[PDB]
């Protein structure tokens, strides 16, 4: 009765070019921003960098066969620019354009869907010091890259992610300062957040001039289910204004050319560096919406977070090693809500999982059995928002292998892949080995 996905269905892995390539200085890459925030004393939480990670420049091919043990059918990677433009503009670094150019041959070669992310958070250290995402020259800056990349891959790359989460490089970038550069201010926030909307939109036309007819590009949203502590009218408006700021302040200019007003009135409307013209370039016609769906998050009324009057609340429940509570309800609630509300043509997950504490057995293995239950329950919540009309077209598990967390360093573990970091092991989890049984049987 809640049996099999529709028969095309996209089953991937989703990755980063930071969280796993390492070799940061190889073959003419420069410094990303990330490589000099992790520098900073207290930004990464195990004292970490990501100068070496899982070593996937050098071991791609070995990852590669590891996903064909998985069954995917789709992968989701991104590139680093510091790699393909290491001085941010201008010269190409043909050795950085050829490690794309041989994994994404590698992929097709073993029947793999490439789905490239443009920009995931690396943006050079050289380019950083010229345009700042608050910076308007940054859009222009981004989609040079973009031109650059997709004349060299798009004969082989057919689906094209613009930016990885517009919320996350602009409110922890420059608003929370948790994020490369690390810089923490209610207007740096909103002028990134404004530029990264038209950094995606200049570069659409792009995508599509250099491609062919089965070209199809996006954006790739985080987006959580939020939940009010309660009824008080207090707590009501406070989950609302967090749904503002979370959620649809990135949705309502893509689809609707406008950002949510109550929330632009509590900041101040002026700080939003609007342009004319500016919301036609964000609305320029997307082929699907992508969404990375973790969480539910519970709101109320308080001064925890001064910027929106609101705290955090853990309703009783399961919990990852995040702090992050497991709420599958909330990724069908989600896809429903887009679906609604902007009928995108569209929609994939391009990350969902879970960090739980992982340990290497006496025989070998890796037992992870509530990130299993945790990708079985939200598996289920895809099934049931298709079995309602949604077009979801596919599922990426964040991630393929434990990798570097961003703030939280290596110690938290999202991988349906182990790695032993000490020797660069890949063992595949019992949720990996389960995983391999869905992506075959193409349902649970
Ligand atoms: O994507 C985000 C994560 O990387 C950070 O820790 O804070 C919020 C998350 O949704
Ligand atoms: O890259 C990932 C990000 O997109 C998600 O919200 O935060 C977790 C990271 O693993």
């Amino acid at each position: 009765e809640p049996h099999r996905f529709p028969p095309d269905f996209q089953w991937g892995v989703a990755t980063s070019s930071y969280q796993i390539e390492g070799a940061v200085e190889a073959d003419g890459r420069s410094p990303s921003i990330w490589d000099t925030f992790c520098a900073r004393p207290g930004a990464i939480a195990d004292g970490s960098t990501g100068a070496i990670a899982n070593d996937h420049y050098h071991r791609y091919r070995e990852d590669i066969a590891i996903m064909k043990q998985l069954g995917v059918n789709a992968y989701r990677f991104s590139i680093a620019w510091p790699r393909i433009l290491p001085d941010g503009r201008g010269r190409v670094n043909q050795a950085g354009v050829d490690f794309y150019e041989r994994l994404v041959d590698s992929l097709l070669e073993q029947g793999i869907e490439p789905y490239a992310t443009l920009y995931h958070w690396d943006m050079p250290q050289v380019q950083h010091d010229r345009t700042p995402w608050y910076d308007r020259g940054v859009v222009d800056a981004f989609v040079e890259y973009t031109d650059v990349i997709t004349r060299r891959l798009s004969d082989r790359v057919k689906y094209w992610m613009t930016l990885n989460e517009p919320w996350v490089i602009s409110f922890l970038g420059y608003g929370a300062g948790e994020h490369a550069p690390g810089l923490r201010d209610k207007e740096l926030y909103l002028r990134a957040a404004h530029h990264v909307l038209l950094a995606h939109g200049k570069a659409m036309p792009v995508i599509r001039a250099n491609g062919n007819a089965q070209t199809k590009a996006g954006i790739v949203l985080n987006l959580n289910w939020v939940n009010a502590a309660s009824d008080s009218p207090e707590d009501q408006a406070a989950a609302r204004r967090y749904d503002q700021f979370f959620n649809r302040w990135f949705a309502e200019p893509l689809y609707n050319g406008r950002y949510p007003e109550e929330l632009l009135e509590w900041y101040g409307r002026d700080l939003v560096p609007v342009q004319p013209g500016d919301f036609d370039i964000i609305t320029t016609p997307t082929d699907f919406l992508a969404v990375n769906y973790y969480a539910r998050t519970t709101v109320k009324a308080g001064s925890t977070d001064p910027m929106l009057q609101v705290d955090f609340v853990r309703p009783p429940g399961e919990y990852t090693a995040m702090d992050w509570e497991v709420y599958p309800q909330g990724l069908y609630n989600i896809l429903n809500w887009l679906h609604t509300d902007y009928a995108p043509p569209a929609l994939y997950v391009t990350e969902n999982g879970a960090a739980y504490d992982d340990q290497v057995s006496a025989a070998g293995e890796v037992d992870d059995p509530q990130r299993l239950a945790y990708l079985e329950g939200h598996f289920e919540a895809a099934y049931r928002a298709i079995q309602a009309g949604i077009p979801l077209k596919g599922y990426f598990v964040w991630s393929l292998m434990d990798n570097f967390e961003w703030g939280r360093g290596f110690e938290k573990r999202f991988g349906i892949v182990f790695v032993d970091y000490a020797t660069q092991q890949r063992i595949i989890k019992r949720s990996g080995k389960w995983f391999s049984q869905v992506t075959r049987a193409n349902g649970l």
